[PDB]
């Protein structure tokens, strides 16, 4: 009835190019109306698509992207709505030469814009890549990446080095490879940092004659990540830049079965006991060192995950207890319809039947328009801080209150409400304002008018204010460069390839300071009360970033009374990775975690007050930073937005809409990387 008459239909033009895609919307409200939705695409003579436009901006004349292309159909220019104006040229060798971006159209504003070009090796050698360069403005020229390779002496072949890139001097300073194996793994890296890497004033400019003079930029501490591989180049072990080893086992199938670390100084120890797989080769039952089991369960027939149940069993020397039975329910295409969990302790949900428990409704576009919950009755409205820590576990239903969310879309598939409906309290509503020619969108507080959205925004479609009155700076390839209120800053610096390096957080009344070092499997955690260190610690990070990880805190100063050293924390996720419950090693709860669809947080509480601020991971195991905002990799993401802090930096590769979070439908689907 809801999804009947609601294909998804392609037409063409006649050459057999795709002219338009036609959707049909219809809310579960309104049965009777069904709304036609259509995406005109334009071709020129010789069948290059050269216009797209989404139904809301077709509607008012307007269009989403243009393109103009060489003859061969290389993409000379872009012009889009939410990410500006770009011009690009490959070399006739297929490499990137020159990439404009950073305009605006009203003819074309180039005053911010940046250059991006390439230099490589001349004709007589093979045309490996040399340096990066970046010119924004009217600025000089800086130098933002070097590559360095080895050439084929007997010591370089003995390391599998032979032509390959030794040195990368990129963003945040050095990478140097000084081991290969015979399969291709690298077995020793090395990084060094620029210096002065804290200030966000310091940009990577690599000036000089040679290597010499480049590395009189480097700060001296090297920190060394070395790797173990076995015969099919799959790591068995890493040691992490203070020396902490992680170890995994592989059984006859080539599947993770086991994995252990062991802490600097200290004996192994095992984090991963044991570890089955279905015939598709997804987990069935996970033992970890902890005692604690996970059982997952899967439709025979769709192969869909219907269960995830984590127990001390039989025998446990903390005692068994079920302390999760997460059950699935999906409608026939895989949308997550309901979620029930038996093992919840407090019972809350066979004491309140007015509401029913996390139940999910979809528009035809599989677009979530209501779903229900239950929060801390003490939360209060959403914003950016995380609700405070209830401390110890609350003991009964009076703790929890339930409540209905409902979600409005426009005709681009921007979210533009959010509305709360708490079972007896006040409910408040969230308003996004969408921009009159873009999908450019900002909540209600910082405007209520679509005419000046746009100017919230630079031309690539980064957002200048995250907040009233917090303003946001972007590096000159879009990443977030730092957060700052209009007194307390936060700023950061990456790599290469846009991957976070460094998080710097700085308050200034004396200046107290925090500092984030992400490196392989290890986060170097530091803090100074105004140039005298107060905390000093390591955080081990054993597994995988889309999987549910298990933590390590070592600290070498600075530990507050409370906790014992290298304590493990085990982290227990639900179907779209969000970290929900913490275990001990003894298996006992820490902490649990529950989530509004978009990725607020709806319940926080922990057993002690000082283990509640060691989370950094939670909502799709990604790190929330203390802006609130969730770092995913390529970009941060809003939870009380719904919505990217910028631009798809790939394009119109996942949808028209760059700023749309995983299709409007976040109880299913997770956003890998924010690419
Ligand atoms: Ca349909
Ligand atoms: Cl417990
Ligand atoms: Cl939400």
């Amino acid at each position: 009835s809801l999804f009947s008459r609601t294909p998804k239909v392609t037409v063409f033009d006649n050459r057999g190019l795709t002219a338009r895609d036609i959707a049909y919307h219809r809310h579960p409200d309104a049965p009777e109306v069904t709304n036609e939705r259509i995406t005109p695409h334009q071709y020129d003579a010789r069948g290059f698509l050269t216009q797209s436009a989404d139904p809301r901006l077709h509607d008012a004349g307007r269009v989403n992207f243009s393109y103009l292309t060489d003859l061969a159909g290389g993409v000379l220019r872009t012009q889009g709505a939410d990410n500006g104006t770009s011009v690009s040229l490959n070399d006739v060798a297929g490499r990137p030469f020159i990439v404009v971006s950073h305009i605006s159209a009203t003819t074309e504003d180039r005053s911010l814009a940046v250059t991006r070009t390439w230099q490589y090796e001349d004709a007589a050698l093979p045309g490996r890549p040399l340096n990066v360069t970046e010119q924004i403005s009217t600025e000089v020229a800086r130098i933002t990446e070097r590559f360095v390779y080895a050439g084929n002496t007997g010591a370089e072949k003995t390391l599998n080095l032979a032509g390959l890139c030794v040195r990368h001097y990129d963003t945040a300073g050095l990478v140097q490879t000084d081991s290969i194996a015979l399969t291709g793994v690298s077995l020793s890296v090395t990084r060094r940092l620029l210096k002065d890497a804290d200030n966000p004033d310091t940009v990577a400019d690599w000036q000089g004659e040679g290597a010499s003079a480049w590395n009189d930029l480097l700060s001296g501490e090297e920190y060394v990540t070395l790797t173990t591989a076995d015969a099919t180049g799959t790591v068995l072990t890493t040691t992490d830049a203070k020396g902490n080893i992680q170890r995994v086992r592989y059984d006859v199938a080539g599947l993770l079965s086991g994995s252990w670390l062991t802490v600097r100084d200290r004996t192994e120890q095992v984090i991963v006991k044991s570890l089955t797989y279905s015939a598709a080769g997804q987990k069935q039952r996970e033992d970890h060192g902890n005692g604690v089991v996970i059982t997952y369960t899967y439709e025979a027939e769709t192969q869909r995950l219907t269960g995830i149940r984590t127990e001390r069993p039989a025998g446990h020397a903390s005692g068994a207890k079920v302390l999760q039975d997460l059950r699935y329910e999906y409608d026939p295409v895989g949308n997550v319809l309901k979620i029930t969990n038996d093992a919840e302790a407090t019972r809350f949900w066979s004491n309140q039947k007015v509401v029913p428990e996390n139940t999910y409704t979809y528009d035809s576009l599989y677009q979530l328009v209501s779903a229900t919950g239950r929060e801390m009755a003490n939360v209060g409205q959403q914003g950016s801080r995380l609700p405070s820590a209830t401390v110890p576990f609350p003991t009964d239903s009076s703790a929890y209150t339930s409540y209905t969310r409902t979600y409005t879309y426009d005709e681009a598939s921007n979210l533009t409400q959010i509305r709360h409906s708490p079972a007896t309290r006040s409910g408040y509503t969230t308003n996004i304002t969408v921009s009159n020619r873009s999908n450019r969108a900002v909540l209600s507080n910082l405007t209520e008018n679509a005419a000046d959205v746009d100017a919230l925004f630079t031309a690539g479609g980064q957002q200048t204010q995250l907040q009233p009155g917090l303003g946001l700076v972007w590096t000159a390839r879009n990443e977030l460069l730092k957060v700052t209120p209009v007194d307390d800053s936060e700023n950061y610096r990456y790599d290469g390839g846009s991957q976070r390096i460094l998080k710097v957080s700085v308050q200034k009344t004396s200046a107290q300071t925090q500092r984030a070092l992400y490196l392989p499997g290890l986060e170097l955690r530091s803090a100074k009360n105004g140039d005298t260190e107060t905390e000093s610690l390591q955080v081990i990070t054993v597994g995988e970033a889309s999987r549910a990880q298990v933590r390590m805190l070592h600290w070498e100063s600075g530990r507050p009374d409370g906790i014992t050293d290298d304590k493990v924390r085990y982290s227990y996720d639900n179907l779209t990775g969000s970290s929900v419950l913490e275990l001990d090693s003894d298996g006992k709860l820490i902490s649990m975690e529950e989530y509004y669809p978009y990725g607020g947080t709806a319940v926080w509480t922990v057993r002690s007050a000082v283990e509640a601020n060691y989370k950094t991971v939670r909502y799709s195991g990604k790190e929330r930073d203390a802006t609130g905002l969730y770092y995913y990799g390529y970009r941060y993401y809003q939870p009380w937005a719904g919505r990217w802090l910028s631009a798809d930096p790939a394009g119109s590769v996942d949808g028209l809409n760059l700023y749309r979070m995983v299709r409007n439908n976040p109880v299913a689907w997770k956003d890998n990387d924010g690419r």
